[PDB]
């Protein structure tokens, strides 16, 4: 398949080369699998998903996104027009609140609601979370992924917009989870992206367009929405076979653009999430 006139995140995930904006991609489209979105929610009734996005659990008073950080993300995984995986199903689960935050025991009990919601959902092609959150080193916040990762889901987190090294950070410093740095239309390191040797991959972060709540659409920037891609991506492969929830992550890096980006730190993996599609 080929979007033209796509997002940039997109056109840079499907070539080896900056400044396309054709997204070709197979049109399996990660039919068959699930991402689940761990965040401030989805809004699920918005066109773009196609009625292939629901909301699961939350922990709030609604389960309404009433931030739009979530429906972003969610966009960038799955959306008709600024999806990766134009097919897969959308699950919400609002571990922050409307204002973007949320607490640590939070988080890590959404993250076990979905290493075992994941048993009473169809996902015959596998599972993904996408976590564009973080906050401060935590070792139970690290446990919490890493049993994610263990019962069966493919974890993918942001590294976090510190500029810093992501060791300090968490669920971003989990060894066994995808950590996620964020890149620019110009392959250039994102300038508010964390590094270090705890990143695994880095996706597009800069001026990401995508859903957005009241039906809308924007463009805004973090590691936030490249994490997205690398699961939305994730999500894709597994759908073609090409890999598991286990070795998703270890895929994409063997499988990225490799050196491409600028401004990366010594000790920081130079590697730009690419699907290798062939028309
Ligand atoms: N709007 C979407 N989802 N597109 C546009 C053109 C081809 C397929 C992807």
């Amino acid at each position: 398949a080929a979007q033209t006139n796509a997002p940039w995140g997109l056109a840079r995930i499907s070539s080896t080369s900056p400044g396309t904006s054709t997204y070709y991609y197979d049109e399996s489209a990660g039919q068959g699998s699930c991402v689940y979105v761990i965040d401030t929610g989805i809004e699920a009734s918005h066109p773009e998903f196609e009625g292939r996005a629901q909301m699961v659990k939350t922990y709030y008073y609604s389960s309404r996104d009433g931030n739009g950080h979530g429906t972003h993300c969610a966009g960038t995984v799955g959306s008709r027009t600024y999806g990766v995986a134009k097919k897969t199903q959308l699950f919400g689960v609002k571990v922050l609140d409307d204002n973007g935050s949320g607490q640590y025991s939070t988080i890590i009990a959404g993250m076990d609601f979905v290493a075992s919601d994941k048993n009473n959902r169809n996902c015959p092609k596998g599972v993904v979370a996408s976590l564009s959150l973080g906050g401060g080193y935590s070792s139970s916040v690290n446990s919490a992924a890493a049993r994610l990762q263990s019962s069966g889901v493919m974890v993918a987190v942001a590294a976090g917009n510190n500029n810093a090294d992501a060791r300090n950070y968490s669920p971003a410093s989990e060894p066994s989870v995808c950590t996620v740095g964020a890149s620019d239309r110009y392959d250039r390191r994102s300038s508010f992206s964390n590094y270090g040797s705890v990143l695994d991959i880095f996706g597009p972060g800069t001026d990401i367009l995508s859903t957005w709540i009241g039906g809308s659409t924007r463009s805004i920037s973090g590691t936030s929405m490249a994490t997205p891609h690398v699961a939305g991506l994730a999500a894709y492969l597994m759908t073609l076979g090409k890999t598991t929830a286990a070795s998703a992550c270890r895929y994409i890096a063997d499988t990225a653009n490799k050196g491409d980006l600028s401004n990366i730190p010594f000790g920081t993996v130079n590697l730009l999430a690419y699907n290798n599609y062939q028309a």
